[PDB]
């Protein structure tokens, strides 16, 4: 009865280990496109912190402008203060 | 003549408080146009770091699986090869 014993634990483990191949396959597949995923959204992330970059840049450049642009308005608002008062004190003579 | 000096240079400025006006205008729309633009990148990029991090998880989870299923199959083929040791023994006799 030992040989029978043997023989049916060896059909049982057989499939026990085709279930597991099968397994190990499944999972195998599985991480091979979750792999792929995470490259894609690296380079989609790496894309993005230029963007941003960019657009930061951009951004900073704006900000400098309008400091200048004020610094500028300033300078032509006191030229006609002044030009505006001389003209007055002629006109009144 | 000083006075018409004075109103030919008052005419002068206001044309460039104008022009110098209309930029300050344009500069601080093109940078609330792209403070939106940084806001939407960053949202994005936020979103993304999400997305690595769920596909991060996932393949170190595949892995973990990979390696309980080599494990459990290297036990399996154990098991198989001494119960076919003792069969062969037995049928030898």
């Amino acid at each position: 009865d030992d040989s029978e014993q043997l023989q049916m634990e060896l059909k049982e483990l057989a499939l026990e280990e085709e279930r597991l191949i099968q397994e190990l396959e499944d999972v195998e597949k599985n991480r091979k496109i979750v792999a792929e995923n995470l490259e894609k959204v690296q380079a989609e992330a790496e894309r993005l912190d230029q963007e941003e970059a960019q657009y930061q840049r951009e951004y900073s450049e704006f900000k400098r402008q309008q400091l200048e642009l004020d610094d500028e308005l300033k300078s032509v608002e006191n030229q006609m203060r002044y030009a505006q008062t001389q003209l007055d004190k002629l006109k009144l003579e």
